C-alpha cells in the first residue's frame, strides 16, 4: 500500500507541515506553513491537531506552547489579507 | 553553647541572608539570596520575616518598603523556571 519509496512527495510543503506540526515544533511548521499551497487549510488543520494534542501533553509547558499555537490566528490574518483584497474571490476560497 | 568563634560558618550565605534580612536590607539579601544553596525556602522565610517585621515597624517609609519586599516573587518565578525545567524535580524540590 506504500508508495514508491524513491517517488517524490506530490505536496512536499504539506507533508513537512504535518511531520512539523505532530511534534510540537512550531517555529518550523510556521515556515513549511509559509510556503504551502493552500495556507488557510494549512493553518486550520494545524490548529485542530495542536487543540487535539494538548490534551495529550504530559509536561504542563507543552501543553501551554500548544495551548497557544495561534495557527488559527494565522488562518484568520491570511483570510481578512484575502478578504480585504478581492471579497470575491475569499467566499470560492472558503467554499 | 556558642559554636567556635573562629569556626567558618556551615551555611555562610543563609546567614549572610538573614542577616541582612533582619535589618531591612533589601538589595544586599537580594545578592545573598542569588548566591544560596537552597534558593526558595530561603525567599520564603525572608518574606515571612518581612511580613512580620511589617507590623513591628515605626517609620512609614520602612513599613511601606517591607510591604513591597517582592521576596515572594522570587520564590514563584524561580519554581516557575524550575517547574518549566523538569516538573519531575520540581515536586521532589517542593517536598
Amino acid at each position: 500500500n506504500l508508495p514508491d519509496m524513491d517517488r517524490r512527495c506530490e505536496h512536499p510543503w504539506r507533508d513537512l507541515f504535518l511531520w512539523a506540526i505532530l511534534q510540537n515544533r512550531q517555529e518550523m511548521a510556521n515556515y513549511f506553513w509559509a510556503m504551502g499551497p493552500e495556507a488557510v487549510a494549512a493553518a486550520l488543520v494545524g490548529c485542530k491537531i495542536m487543540k487535539e494534542m494538548a490534551h495529550l501533553a504530559t509536561e504542563a509547558e507543552s501543553a501551554r506552547s500548544m495551548k497557544n499555537a495561534k495557527y488559527e490566528q494565522f488562518a484568520m490574518d491570511l483570510f481578512s489579507e484575502c478578504y480585504s483584497n478581492s471579497e470575491d474571490r475569499a467566499y470560492s476560497l472558503l467554499v
